[PDB]
This record gives structure tokens, C-alpha cells and sequence, in this order.
């Protein structure tokens, strides 16, 4: 139909990429890739429209609730109904549920309209005003996000009062429209020759090929002979390898690198033996190689699409056999795999195992016994599995089949052991099938906190149809708010072109899924290329006139009728229950620093007070690694609250939407360190001693009994971000990249380094910080040691979770982070959680880079 034709142009409008360019590739992994994801999308929109509507509130408007809620006071609360104006402030308490509220809303609802009400509270659902966000389920209020925000701010909730036929007719509304192991010969290939290479005349070329399971080498890397340099090198050679042809696991992997020697790298390329069907590859290879910035494993398994600027090498796998050959069927793995003899060992030996597995680098003969013991280890235990597959041979087909045997009948794991089970040192299809089947309990909220890392993982998959791919979209399609952030991952990585295929095809099925939030996502698409256009013309008029004149310019092109309805009433891509209404053109403003980002202001009626919400656009910066710190120190916070710790820490939104594009949420009402330091005159906190500044500014936004919660929010915090860039490494802090609030709280920003990048960054301790929490006083040891106690526990419950830090990190691997791309870089997170070590000695180790970094802060 027309309404097809229609949803294809705006879903190739959306993801960045014509789909007629799928079509174009005429590749069949690609089209069967599409076909079953579509109908497994369209599968879950079917199930959606039909939702109840309490599920389908879960749907779209997931609970934000506070992470001690998960797994006595007063409080005022405004609640108005839909549609009227009039509202009703009562009293509740904290401890009251959202039914107790609304049956308080209906008795007085019912007094006012004279009539003896027909509504119960049960069809009711309260919306905070101006938001998508609703409070119901049987939780007390203070267990909300929302009412907890409120009670910190001091600032009176005010919801609506929404009736189950109005959720209705939004789920209606957002509809979609009407053998192998008898092949003993050892493996080779023939390298024919190279197409559109580019390297000094006076070297010559070689091709290293190396045969891997995920970063682990199968048998010894060969070399192909010395041909001169030219443009077409000609080899016509046979590569002989030291493995046979029943010997190669499924997910084996053939690498190349082209190189010129007189070492000077010049391209690589990664291809599967199998390919997605399971057949053995034969025939002609054209593989269009990628630059190389020496064999990497790790590299995507698909051709460089720039195939008219790319080298290019040509080879040739042997037919093998008359007849197509496949990896053989589960159950004749199984069948092999099934026969083998148990581990008889002595009670001593039965030590020595136990105290490896509960240890990850071993000795030969400590591999030796772990393999022995696979049996015990299945049985006794089950979360040392990562250990086994580290010391499996998957270059024995016999030993692989003995481990599948055992892997299909593993006991479902822990969410963290599963985390690491996605590493990319665990390449085997069915190993990968069962990490996600241990992940299938991530609640929402977990999978939320892990959905950057997810969503990496995808870039070490060798094939586009893939369980990880399935769980993510079945999550996505199920709760709107993941399906809003895995669309901006993948989006935003459209302009890399190794991923552009991949993340295409994911958030074409995506929108298969949600035609409904594929317009919401377009309308939040065409703010942001409104906002680029505008950047660009601040950045151009920067540099030829005033900022006053700059400005008013800004302002005149935003008051345009094409930019006023493409800025205003759309949901934020920081946030999807944020809602960005009215631009305040008056408001909007950039900052002078080098990209000149956009200040951008909104306000919303409905919302209140609530709607007055900024957003920072910035063009020129890879925002990337921004968001990962952010998302490491909201994870810190989230742990530390799980342990009745709240550091009151700052974890605003980023979030990169395009090439080095994203957005950065406006925390409104806060200043940074330099500007309350410059000490300007005729201030309210204009100082005697510039030590002063930062207290008189305090005092001046918080009057009276006031100050003393504000110096509380300012220690709290600052404890909470001495650990966190003590943990992670963050480097190049100074007074312009620390930012306080009004309420006291201080938090970081301008992420651009971390991890110690190499230098190991010492703990830091700043004397006007010190000041503060001091309340002003030169001694002040109470408070002070307070500080220090704060500092300590929150380092040592992060040391406890250490494991998900490292799990999570070795995962972000694959975003290829400059200053997260290798070993060192993770040896920075051991070395800071001091993860080999006891407690009592971290604690020790701790308190000497405290004490240290205190001894700094007294020669200032
Ligand atoms: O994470 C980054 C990365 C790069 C630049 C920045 C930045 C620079 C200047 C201002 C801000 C604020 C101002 C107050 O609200 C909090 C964040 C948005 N952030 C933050």
C-alpha cells in the first residue's frame, strides 16, 4: 500500500540509510536477517496494542522508583484531575501508597460535584504534571523517584489524576497500522592477489593469516613470501595451517594483514570459516580490507564497504569435499560429547582445585587439573564455568564437544557471571546463546544500567541474526524507555561504516515494531538537524562579530517558523519523560568555548516550575566517553543507595546522537568553582580572603538554618566525587570543570579524560573544598575525619562490586575509546579498587593516597 511506501521513506529518513541500500547488497544473510526480525517485531506490536492498560502504562511509562525501593513523614501534594484547571492540595504521608492518594482525590472530587462518585481509585493512574511519568503499583511514595526528588528540593508534587479509558486511548492512538570430523587434511587456502594497494616502491609486500576463536589463535599464524610493491601483488600461493579441517570450531575466524616491509601496516581483514547457514566456506574470497591505524582479531567479519578506495585481497577456500559440508547438528555434539571419564582426584588435589576455582591466569598443570575436574566444576562449581571455557581446547573438536556436553546442562548463573560470559574471550555461539539466557532475569532497570555495554557487544558478533540482537529488540519492543536508548545508540554510530549495516538493519526492525514511536523519534530527529544548522551558524558568526550581536542572530533564526515548530513540543533524547514544550528563544544563548555549544531553554505551562528544562547541543566533540563516565558514577551512585548511602551526586543526562553530536542536560540553578571564585564585587558573597567565596556564596542561597543542610549536600557530594575520579582516573580537574548548585551539591563535568590517561592519578583534596566542609573553621577535625569516614565507605562498597566495574569496562572494549583500547587501561580500574587485595589492606592502601593527597592540600 501507500501507507508501506510511506513508513519505508520516513524509516530511511530516520535511521540515516535508504533501505533500498539493504536491497542493493543482494546478500541473503541480510535479507533473511529482515524478513524474521520484521515478523518478530510486528510479532510484539500485535501483542502490545492488546495490553491491559495498567501493562500498558508499564509499557510506555516504566516506574521510576528509588534503588532502595527495588527488588512517618508529612508531605504536601497538589492533585488536579485531566482537563480541569482546578486542583486540591491535601496532606499525605510518605509512607502512603498511590491508591491511598487518589481515593483522597475522588472523596474530594465527589464533595465538589455534589455527586456520590461511580469512580473507584483502582481505574485512576496519577501523571506528574507535564511529564511522561506516572506513580501507581503498591509502593509508599517515598519509593518514588519523583516524591524523593521533591522531598530533597522541598518542592510540592503536583500530579494528575488519569482515568483508565484516557490510557486507553493512547495505547489505540499508538497503534501500528492495519562431516566435518572426518575432513583430517589440514586447513589451507590458496592467496591469489591484491587489488588497489598503497606503499612505498622500494618495499615489498606480505600477507600474515592467523586462524582465531574470539582473541585466542588456533595453531601457529604463516606468512606469505616477499612480493615487490605494486599496485596488483600476485601471490597464487598456498597458506598452509597446523590444524585440521574437523578440528575448527564454528566461530573460527580467518585474519589477514597486508604489511610492507623494507614493520609498515597497510590494511587488515577478518572472514568466518562458516557462514551463517553453518556451511564450511569454499571458492573465491574478495575481501575489501580495512586500513590499518598486526592481525586483528577482534575486527569486524564483513567487508569494508568503500570497495572503490579499498585494498582489496583475493583468496581461495578449497572445496573440501563433493558435496557442501556443515558444522555438525547440536545433537551429534552432544552424542560425542556425552562419552568421557570422571575426575578421580585426592582430598588434596580436591584443595588445590577448589582454591584455583575460587581465584585468572594459571600454570599448565593448573589447567590441567581444571579440565580433569570439568565434571566437579558442573557440578560443585557452576559459577567457575568462565574458567573452564578459559582452559577448554577449542582447537580439539573432541574436547569442544565434551564442553558443549557439559555447557547444555549447566545451571542457569548469577546476572554478573553472564556479564562476563559476553567477552569477547568467549567467542562460541552456544556459550554466547547461554549468557543471555542467564541474562533473561535482568529486571528493566538493570538491563537499562548495562544497556551501553549491551549494545557494544553487538560490534564482536559474527553474524547479523544473533541472540543478543533478538533479546534486545524483545526488550526494546516491551518498555518504551530501552527502546528509546538502544534507537540512539545505534543511531548515533550510523556514520561509522563497520556498524552502519549492522545498526541499520536493528533499528529498521525496531520501527517494524513501533511505527508510533518511529514519529517521535523523527520529530526528536529534525530538532536536532535544526540545532546542527543553528551551531553552525554560531560558530561562523563567533569569530566575525560581538556576542551580544551573535546572539541576537541566534535568537532571529530560532524565531523562524520552520525552527519554532522543529525545537518545541517533543520528547528530550536525554530523557524520554522529559518533555521539551515552548523554546524560550530569549533564554537561548552558546558558550565560548572552542565548539560553541547551544544553551537551550524550554518551559511548559502544564508542567510548572518542573518544565524549565535546558538542554546542551554540541557539535565538534566525541561525546562517548562523557557518557560511560557518567553512566560508571550513576552506577556508583546506585550502589552506594542500595546500601542506605546517598552522596547526593549529580548524574545528568548525555548522551552522543550523531558524528561527535550529542546533548548534555542542563543542571539549572548552579554555578562553576571559577565563576563563584573570580570574587566579583557588589555580590552577595564578595569576600575578604578568596578561601571565603565558596562559603559566602553557600550562605547567600541559603540563608540562616539553611546553610548548615547546604554544607551537608557539599561534603556528602564532595565525598562521593573524590572516589568516584579517584576510581576511575579522571584527570585534568580544576576549578572550571567542578560545578555547585544552589542546594550545596557538587558535581564534574568535561569528562575528557580518565583511567589515568599514562600516569596514575593520585587521590585528590582541594583547600577551598576542605574550607567548606570545615564550615569555615581552620580546625575542625569533627567534621573533617566525617568527611574522610564518608569517602571511606563509599570506596569500600565499590570495592565489593569491583567484579561488575571490571566486567562492564572489559565489555566497553569494543566502543574503541582511545583511552579504552587495551589491557593498561583496566589495570588503572584493578589497581584503584585494589581487587587483589583484602579489604583491611585496600583500606590500608586507601588511607595512605588520602593521607597523601591531604599533605598536597596543606602546601596550598
Ligand atoms: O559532560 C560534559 C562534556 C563536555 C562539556 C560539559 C559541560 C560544559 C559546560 C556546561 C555543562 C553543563 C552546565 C550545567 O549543567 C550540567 C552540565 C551541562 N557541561 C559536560
Amino acid at each position: 500500500d501507500r501507507v508501506k511506501k510511506l513508513i519505508n521513506s520516513q524509516i530511511s529518513l530516520l535511521i540515516g540509510k535508504g533501505l533500498h541500500e539493504f536491497d542493493s547488497l543482494r546478500d541473503p544473510e541480510v535479507n533473511d536477517f529482515r524478513t524474521k526480525m520484521r515478523q518478530f517485531c510486528e510479532e510484539a506490536a500485535a501483542h502490545r496494542q492488546q495490553l491491559g492498560w495498567v501493562e500498558w502504562l508499564q509499557y510506555s511509562f516504566p516506574l521510576q522508583l528509588e534503588p532502595s525501593a527495588r527488588g512517618n513523614r508529612a508531605l504536601l501534594v497538589n492533585v488536579k484531575f485531566e482537563g480541569s484547571e482546578e486542583s486540591f492540595t491535601f496532606q499525605v504521608s510518605t509512607k502512603d501508597m498511590p491508591l491511598a492518594l487518589m481515593a483522597c482525590a475522588l472523596r474530594k472530587k465527589a464533595t465538589v460535584f455534589r455527586q456520590p462518585l461511580v469512580e473507584q481509585p483502582e481505574e485512576y493512574a496519577l501523571q506528574v504534571n507535564g511529564r511522561h511519568e506516572y506513580l501507581y503499583g503498591n509502593y509508599p511514595l517515598c519509593h518514588f523517584q519523583y516524591i524523593c526528588s521533591c522531598l530533597h528540593s522541598g518542592l510540592t508534587p503536583h500530579l494528575t489524576m488519569v482515568h483508565s479509558s484516557s490510557i486507553l486511548a493512547m495505547r489505540d492512538e499508538q497503534s501500528n497500522p492495519a562431516s566435518l570430523w572426518s575432513l583430517e587434511q589440514p586447513f589451507s587456502i590458496e592467496l591469489i592477489e591484491g587489488r588497489k594497494v598503497n606503499a612505498d616502491e622500494r618495499m615489498k609486500l606480505v600477507v600474515q593469516a592467523g586462524l582465531f576463536h574470539g582473541n585466542e589463535m588456533l595453531c601457529k599464524t604463516v606468512s606469505s613470501s616477499e612480493v615487490n610493491v605494486c599496485s596488483e601483488p600476485v601471490w597464487k600461493q598456498r597458506l598452509e595451517f597446523d590444524i585440521s579441517v574437523c578440528d575448527l570450531p564454528r566461530m573460527a575466524r580467518l585474519c589477514f594483514a597486508l604489511y610492507a616491509v623494507v614493520d609498515c601496516p597497510i590494511a587488515w581483514a577478518n572472514l568466518m570459516l562458516f557462514d551463517y547457514k553453518d556451511q564450511l566456506k569454499t571458492g573465491e574470497r574478495c575481501l575489501y580490507m580495512w586500513p590499518s591505524v598486526l592481525l586483528n582479531p577482534a575486527g569486524t567479519v564483513r567487508g569494508n564497504p568503500n570497495t572503490e578506495s579499498a585494498a582489496a585481497l583475493v583468496i581461495y577456500l578449497p572445496e573440501v569435499a563433493p558435496h557442501p559440508v556443515y558444522f555438525p547438528a547440536l545433537e551429534k555434539i552432544l552424542e560425542l560429547g556425552r562419552h568421557g571419564e570422571r575426575g578421580r582426584i585426592t582430598e588434596e588435589e580436591q584443595l588445590q582445585l577448589r582454591e584455583i576455582l575460587e581465584r585468572g591466569e594459571l600454570y599448565e598443570h593448573e589447567k590441567d587439573l581444571v579440565w580433569k575436574m570439568r565434571h566437579e566444576v558442573q557440578e560443585h562449581f557452576p559459577e567457575a564455568l568462565a574458567r573452564l571455557l578459559l582452559v577448554t581446547k577449542w582447537n580439539k573438536h573432541e574436547d569442544v564437544a565434551q564442553m558443549l556436553y557439559l555447557l547444555c546442562s549447566w545451571p542457569e548463573l548469577p546476572v554478573l557471571s553472564a556479564l562476563e560470559l559476553l567477552d569477547f574471550s568467549f567467542p562460541d555461539c552456544y556459550v554466547g546463546s547461554f549468557a543471555i539466557k542467564s541474562l533473561r532475569k535482568l529486571t528493566d532497570d538493570e538491563l537499562f544500567q548495562y544497556l551501553l555495554q549491551l549494545v557494544q557487544v553487538l560490534k564482536y558478533e559474527s553474524y547479523l541474526d544473533c541472540e543478543l540482537t533478538k533479546f534486545l529488540l524483545g526488550r526494546a519492543l516491551a518498555n518504551r524507555k530501552i527502546g528509546h536508548f538502544l534507537f540512539w545508540h545505534l543511531r548515533s554510530e550510523m556514520h561509522v561504516p563497520s556498524v552502519a549495516l549492522r545498526f541499520g538493519l536493528i533499528m529498521e526492525a525496531y520501527c517494524r515494531g513501533s511505527t508510533h514511536h518511529m514519529k517521535v523519534l523523527m520529530k526528536q530527529g529534525e530538532a536536532l538537524s535544526k540545532l546542527k544548522a543553528l551551531n553552525d551558524f554560531v560558530k561562523v558568526s563567533s569569530q566575525k562579530t560581538t556576542k551580544p550581536q551573535t546572539k541576537e542572530m541566534m535568537h532571529m533564526c530560532m524565531r523562524q517558523e520552520t525552527y519554532m515548530e522543529a525545537l518545541s513540543h517533543l520528547q528530550s533524547p536525554l530523557d524520554p519523560s522529559t518533555l521539551l514544550e515552548e523554546v524560550c528563544v530569549e533564554q537561548c544563548t552558546f558558550m565560548d568555548s572552542k565548539m560553541k555549544p547551544l544553551w537551550i531553554m524550554y518551559s511548559s505551562e502544564e508542567a510548572g516550575s518542573a518544565g524549565n528544562v535546558g538542554i546542551i547541543f554540541k557539535n565538534g566533540d566525541d561525546l562517548r566517553q562523557d557518557m560511560l563516565t557518567l553512566q560508571m558514577i550513576q552506577l556508583m551512585d546506585v550502589l552506594w543507595k542500595q546500601e542506605g548511602l546517598d552522596l547526593r551526586m549529580t548524574p545528568y543526562g548525555c548522551l552522543p546522537t550523531g558524528d561527535r553530536t550529542g546533548l548534555i542536560e542542563v543542571v539549572l540553578h548552579s554555578d562553576t568553582i571559577a565563576n563563584i571564585q573570580l570574587n566579583k564585587s557588589n555580590m552577595a558573597a564578595t569576600a575578604a580572603f578568596n578561601k571565603d567565596a565558596l562559603l559566602n556564596w553557600l550562605k547567600s542561597k541559603n540563608p540562616g538554618e539553611a546553610l548548615d543542610r547546604a554544607i551537608e549536600e557539599f561534603t556528602l557530594s564532595c565525598a562521593g566525587y573524590c572516589v568516584a575520579t579517584y576510581v576511575l582516573g579522571i584527570g585534568d580537574r580544576h576549578s572550571d570543570n567542578i560545578m555547585i548548585r544552589e542546594s550545596g551539591q557538587l558535581f564534574h563535568i568535561d569528562f575528557g579524560h580518565f583511567l589515568g590517561n599514562r600516569e596514575r592519578v593520585p587521590f585528590i583534596l582541594t583547600y577551598d573544598f576542605v574550607h567548606v566542609i570545615q564550615q569555615g573553621k581552620t580546625n575542625n577535625s569533627e567534621k573533617f575525619e566525617r568527611f574522610r569516614g564518608y569517602c571511606e565507605r563509599a570506596y569500600t562498597i565499590l570495592r565489593r562490586h569491583g567484579l561488575l566495574f571490571l566486567h562492564l569496562f572489559a565489555l566497553m572494549r569494543a566502543a574503541g575509546l582511545p583511552e579504552l583500547s587495551c589491557s593498561k587501561d583496566i589495570q588503572y580500574l584493578k589497581d584503584s579498587l585494589a581487587l587483589g587485595k583484602t579489604e583491611e589492606e585496600a583500606l590500608k592502601h586507601f588511607r595512605v593516597k588520602f593521607n597523601e593527597a591531604l599533605r598536597e592540600s596543606w602546601k596550598t
